[PDB]
């Protein structure tokens, strides 16, 4: 897949969609087309399926799985080329 971001931190607050708008100017580059998902606390909690225990503000790895991410967006935009790559 081309651009492949999730940012799962909340509905009520801004998950983590700005490190993957950095990660679609790349993987836009490559491929044209871009699919950058983003869920909330609430709607994705499988992120913490790793731990389940503390999962709030994370991301799911659009490349391997899903991460803990709070004001951690970059590693959204380092998770989809590590996806691609």
């Amino acid at each position: 897949m081309v651009v492949n971001i999730e940012v799962f931190t909340s509905p009520t607050c801004p998950y983590c969609p700005m490190a993957i708008e950095v990660v679609d100017e790349a993987k836009k580059e490559f491929g044209d087309k871009i699919d950058v998902e983003k869920i909330d606390i609430m709607v994705d909690r499988e992120k913490a399926i790793e731990y389940g225990l503390m999962a709030v503000p994370a991301i799911a790895i659009n490349g391997v799985v899903r991460f803990v991410g709070a004001p951690s967006r970059e590693e959204l935009f380092e998770a989809i080329n590590d996806e691609m790559e």
